[PDB]
């Protein structure tokens, strides 16, 4: 199985930190990164600990690890000399983008299909087992091989910390001052889509907008309205107060 690695795509002086989703990878934001590169923007996509790896590694990690990966990616951009950084993320990546805007200076925040409601731990964990099965099926494992491995698959007690991160972020949205573009797929079966209104309504940012994508599902970057999303993000980024 060929695992996605992190990326850094050079464009101009203007930088965007691209954050993937829970069980996702840099693959979730690679086409957006390429689009941005072609239009003047530099991007860097980190990957979270336990992701782009066998699923048994994922259950040994938690949001304390993933949050440090976000900060490490932000810091890598500033270490390369990019002092103006917008932050854009998919699902959990959108939550990490909002949290990052509360902790570090960012030019803008673009949460895409970010969850702002709290699902039961067993529903979250069921998403991790679906993920593990689909990984093992991409490994060409037999249905017996997959069932044997899933029968010893360990719990993930850090999902309760992931619930806490969602709740803290929802409860602290007034702390977001940076210009905010909320992106939300209409046909999202993975989160409560009202989260888009919670986030849009909750941030203190004067400069904010909510765009609904009427023919897309949760993984909006990979779906049929990705082209429109790219242009919408591009126009938003171009209207920001960049030094040059």
């Amino acid at each position: 199985i060929t695992l996605p690695k992190p990326f850094f795509f050079e464009g101009g002086n203007r930088a965007v930190l691209l954050l993937h989703g829970f069980t996702g990878s840099s693959a979730d934001v690679r086409m957006l990164g390429r689009y941005l590169q072609k239009h003047g923007y530099t991007s860097l996509a980190p990957q979270y600990k336990g992701h782009a790896a066998p699923p048994e590694e994922l259950t040994k990690t938690g949001p304390a690890d993933w949050w440090q990966d976000v900060l490490d990616g932000y810091e890598e951009l500033k270490a390369k000399g990019y002092d103006e950084i917008a932050v854009c993320g998919l699902s959990l990546g959108g939550v990490m983008s909002l949290r990052l805007s509360m902790h570090r200076p960012v030019k803008a925040v673009i949460p895409m299909c970010a969850p702002a409601y709290i699902k039961s731990e067993d529903v979250m964990y069921a998403g991790v087992t679906e993920y593990a099965r689909e990984f093992k099926k991409r490994e060409g494992k037999s249905v017996d091989e997959i069932e044997q491995e899933m029968a010893v698959f360990e719990p993930m007690p850090t999902l309760k910390d992931l619930q806490a991160l969602l709740k803290e972020t929802r409860d602290s949205l007034e702390d977001v001052y940076a210009p905010t573009l909320v992106v939300q797929a209409r046909n999202d079966h993975m989160i409560n889509t009202d989260s888009a209104n919670i986030i849009h309504d909750g941030v203190s940012a004067l400069q904010k907008e909510l765009i609904w994508y009427e023919n897309s599902g949760h993984v909006i970057t990979l779906d049929k309205e990705k082209e429109t999303l790219h242009q919408d993000i591009h126009e938003f980024l171009d209207g920001l107060n960049w030094s040059h």
